[PDB]
């Protein structure tokens, strides 16, 4: 399927144990996609002070369209030293590995895969 319905655990930035997916734009997009498939991906909502507490390159989920079955359609955009790889809509948050942190909420998304 070109899209997959996912429910992403929303994590508080100070709880996150593994603060990024790797060391290159290509690696973080690769790893983000694998963790999304494996159900081991969390989401941190971006506010003042959040991104400096996470590791670059960043992987964002961005709204790709204006929401089947409650699921917002999203795609992945990476960012490294102020350059983004991908073009999409409004940021829903930054993806990180989930290794058992307790979430505050879930974010229903339809991921373009």
């Amino acid at each position: 399927k070109t899209h997959v319905q996912l429910s992403l655990p929303v994590l508080q930035v100070r709880d996150v144990l593994v603060r990024g997916f790797g060391d290159s734009v290509e690696e973080v997009l690769s790893e983000a996609r694998q963790h999304l498939k494996d159900g081991t991906c969390g989401l941190v909502e971006v506010e003042k002070g959040v991104l400096p507490q996470l590791e670059q390159p960043y992987v964002f989920i961005k709204r790709s369209d204006a929401a089947p079955h409650g699921h917002v359609m999203v795609e992945l955009v990476a960012e490294l030293e102020g350059i983004q790889y991908g073009r999409s809509g409004e940021t829903l948050g930054v993806l990180v590995p989930h290794v058992g942190e307790i979430p505050v909420a879930y974010r229903k998304v339809l991921l373009r895969k």
